[PDB]
């Protein structure tokens, strides 16, 4: 019920370096996740091994997934193969519109396994997901 | 002579949860390699660097490789150019059959540089990469 | 002014088994650098998330990076994106001809976002990017 886990990937922890930084947006996100009666765990890391082992956690706890992976969304079947292995649902979220730049960004591993997915809404696209888990 | 070396990639720790887990197969190598007058060390990592390294290891020592580098396999130059550094033979084992399932699965940095590649025989897939081994 | 990055990617560390190896090469910067009245700082991993912490301080402290990415080049979006924070010039080294062997080598996600880039001329092409940020 309660437990909600966002997780991002390689470089999102320099956000605001916008203003708004990686643990502003952690604090943002568990503020809306208390108003919506939610635990939010937020969690990012450079590493492609430490974000598949957060996924296979989500996966042994049958918990649900907001995943923002940055660089590796265009690249990582890895990172792909351990998020099919969710029963809950999982999020896919990018800050920036991925589809109003380079060609190679207009294509993720993440987009046919994912529930959703929610681009070009800034930071608000996580609280969003959040709301969407929430009534469902 | 006797070594062989048997390394997986990412989410192959998620064996079983098949009912065969990962510490069963390593149990199964190991068990064929001594019918067969072999040593098989079995490694699984989720870190390419990682991988790297025992891929280093095995080109120094010059033994062979038996290797299933899960999602690796159709993203990985850096991994493949560690790969061509193996003087024995290098085995690509796939437990399912990576050509009936998403086409970017059909794509191997690998096979190319592999002596020879086995795919969609399950776990018996390493059983016979050891038996080839073992006639040469 | 004095401070330039030398950053190796995947597979670096195995210079030398030509016959310059990845230690020798570092002296052979270090040297050059210091007749062109520089400091060369001089890094390898196999590691992505190393690779990307170490872009980040280069980054923060506003100085040059001299990167030979190897795999990582043809495959790694993450580490492009490291690559557009940084403020002073990016130049991408190659030892070999990345133009001359497969195709899939003839791509690089770095290449749009570096100031320049050398090919095949060998560990000089360290040297001669050092020369190239000396006189700007
Ligand atoms: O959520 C995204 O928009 C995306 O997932 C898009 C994806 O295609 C991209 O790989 C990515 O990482 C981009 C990124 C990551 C770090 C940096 S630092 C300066 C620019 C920059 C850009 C990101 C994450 C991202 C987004 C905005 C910002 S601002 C500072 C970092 C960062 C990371
Ligand atoms: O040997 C393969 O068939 C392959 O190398 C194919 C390759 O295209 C793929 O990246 C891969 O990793 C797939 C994978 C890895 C982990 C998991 S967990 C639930 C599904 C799943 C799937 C694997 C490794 C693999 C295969 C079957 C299973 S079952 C649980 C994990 C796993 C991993
Ligand atoms: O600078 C490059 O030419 C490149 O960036 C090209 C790039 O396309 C490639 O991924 C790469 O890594 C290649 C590589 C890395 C390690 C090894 S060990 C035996 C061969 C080999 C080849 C490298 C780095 C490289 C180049 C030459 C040598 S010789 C031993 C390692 C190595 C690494």
């Amino acid at each position: 019920e309660l437990i909600v886990n966002v997780i991002n990937g390689p470089n999102l922890g320099r956000l605001g370096r916008g203003g708004t930084t990686h643990d502003e947006l952690v604090a943002l996100i568990e503020r809306e996740a208390a108003e919506l009666g939610l635990k939010a765990v937020v969690r990012q890391s450079d590493s492609e091994a430490q974000l598949l082992d957060w996924i296979h956690q989500a996966a042994d706890a049958a918990e649900p997934v907001i995943l923002n992976a940055g660089g590796l969304t265009h690249t990582s079947v890895a990172l792909r193969d351990a998020c099919a292995e969710l029963s809950a649902p999982l999020i896919e979220v990018h800050i920036s519109n991925v589809h109003a730049r380079e060609e190679f960004r207009r294509h993720s591993y993440l987009s046919p396994i994912a529930t959703g997915v929610i681009v070009g809404l800034g930071i608000q696209g996580y609280l969003l997901a959040l709301r969407y888990l929430a009534e469902h």
